[PDB]
């Protein structure tokens, strides 16, 4: 079936065996140590453990932050994250989603990115666009008077001035569904100078966004281009207009 | 009926007459101008409405936001948020909530802060404990590591210097919401030295972290203590502990 309809289903299993296991920080603890280096805790595994129980029977490429790659030498290739960011959801936080991006031959081809608590799908084709539970979607017309952003900079980053350019932060702690949250415009836009975030992590946005208006650009000024691996980490500033980047560009 | 069965169900209530209407931007016009200088959206003003249906059968104190503050020299008076987080809510930022606080002879009685999108219900009796649905939750324990604080400061205070210590940062735009988030344990504390927070944004929740081991502190490192008016834009520190307290009254 459609790699769509199949998203949906693997989004919706894993929904059904954790949600309930939602803040209840007290019965999860850590089971492995992820390729990138991170500490994989319980529900993580589960969950990915239950998206295997679908893409492994298509044979297709697959990645993902806990279990690293599966290569099966082939044309696809699909992306994973089971929880994207876990604490959140561990510890009581509204603020997480599964993260699922398809490849063709290293191309983004689709990519979907489910808010449980919300009950939202991202998803978004290459070449047709962006939609939320069907209603199309793009970046939020730009003004200096009004931007609002979220980010995770480093130690060479002068805040003060950041704030005093920008009208409104609000830092959230899962990048992969913030990225949507300036796809469907309503943030101006979303960076991480910390070289923390991985592929896993925004792939399925990395599409959606784009289709949407998003600048998708690297540490430099140009255009955030990616691997496909689970360990990695990079730079990368998702932003909603040709200005914003800027602005990040000059704090940068 | 208790308080907290008032409370409890003039939050359904709203519930039902808010949720659609959570991210629906087009759908919502400015009615007029709160006392604390804030701008009523009829969101806001919708929900408050539900409020004031209940308690003006009842003959105490009404102090909400939009209103101000009804007066019918009752030793009862009744403070309510009646959503903390107007920008949030229109904008489909999941992190709002209701707040309901009560206090007789301008003394904590009973406090709720319904959080609708996870269906959490937080209340506190003086004395009695803070609960979540039940199950009694309460303030976390200091980490000199794993702290996670939430904030909204002054240009005086020192940024990168925070920063260097903290090492999860929040800031979710629902200083009232997020109280609470110092209710259950999840963050290590939460100021505001841009003097905005009021009243009626930390009054209900004040009566929870207070019957739950937080600390709570005006700039000054002095225990807090507030009136009940929907005008002033005060200070506020609520606070994991004082070796936390201690760190954030160093860093401004
Ligand atoms: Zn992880
Ligand atoms: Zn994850
Ligand atoms: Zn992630
Ligand atoms: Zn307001
Ligand atoms: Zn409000
Ligand atoms: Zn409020």
């Amino acid at each position: 079936m459609k790699w769509d309809e199949i998203g949906k289903n693997i989004a919706k299993e894993i929904e059904k065996e954790i949600l309930p296991y939602f803040g209840r920080k007290d019965k999860s603890y850590v089971v492995g140590t992820s390729p990138s280096g991170d500490e994989t805790e319980i529900f993580d595994k589960i969950s990915e453990d239950i998206a295997l129980k679908y893409l492994k029977s298509l044979n297709v490429n697959i990645v993902s932050e806990e279990l690293g790659v599966i290569d099966n030498s082939s044309e696809w290739t699909v992306v994973i994250d089971p929880i994207d960011g876990s604490f959140n959801f561990i510890n009581g936080i509204p603020f997480f989603a599964f993260c699922f991006g398809v490849f063709k031959n290293n191309e983004p081809y689709y990519g979907l990115t489910y808010e449980f608590l919300t009950k939202s799908f991202y998803e978004a084709y290459k070449g047709k666009g962006a939609y939320l539970n069907g209603r199309k979607i793009k970046v939020k017309d730009f003004n200096p008077n009004n931007i609002v952003i979220s980010y995770y900079p480093s130690k060479k980053i002068d805040l003060e001035k950041l704030r005093n350019k920008v009208k409104r932060v609000r830092i959230f702690g899962a990048f992969g569904l913030e990225m949507c949250y300036v796809a469907k415009g309503t943030l101006d836009a979303v960076f991480d100078v910390r070289p923390k975030v991985r592929a896993v992590d925004i792939a399925s946005s990395y599409i959606i966004c784009k289709e949407a208006g998003a600048l998708i650009t690297d540490e430099n000024g140009d255009e955030l281009k990616f691997d496909l691996n689970a360990t990695d980490r990079l730079n990368i500033i998702v932003a909603n207009s040709k200005e914003m980047l800027d602005i990040i560009l000059d704090l940068l």
